[PDB]
């Protein structure tokens, strides 16, 4: 029932995702001089590095708000991908796959907390 217990737990998961081979292409903002149209299909770019500053930076309330950021990164490279068989897109499904299995606990145990701070 720790309500803070989060923050902890997804700086851990970021370190491991940041370990992840499968997490390099998402680790920066997209380059838009290799990938000049990028914009014109994603309108909001994320990354892990934005995930994690925005952290440290005390800008998350909650990991739900993080959770969010996060799939929009594999929401983006779903986008942008030319093919369901692409590279970097394969690896965004591992990572994906790798990140919902680990912050499953992370949010079921903050929601839990919090019911338990407001009963
Ligand atoms: O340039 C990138 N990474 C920046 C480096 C500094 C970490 N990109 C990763 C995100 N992208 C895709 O999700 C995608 C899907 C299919 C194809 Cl191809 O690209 C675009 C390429």
């Amino acid at each position: 029932y720790d309500i803070q217990a989060w923050k902890k737990q997804c700086e851990e998961l970021l370190n491991l995702i940041f370990q992840c081979e499968d997490s390099e292409p998402f680790r920066q903002p997209v380059d838009l001089l290799e990938y000049p149209d990028y914009r014109d299909i994603i309108d909001t770019p994320m990354d892990f590095a934005t995930v994690r500053e925005t952290l440290e930076a005390g800008n998350y309330e909650s990991p739900m708000e993080l959770c969010k950021d996060v799939r929009l990164i594999f929401s983006n490279s779903k986008a942008y991908t030319p093919s369901k068989r692409s590279r970097i897109y394969s690896m965004s499904l591992r990572l994906s796959a790798f990140f919902e299995e680990h912050i499953s606990s992370v949010l079921s145990d903050y929601k839990s907390a919090l019911r338990f701070h407001k009963r």
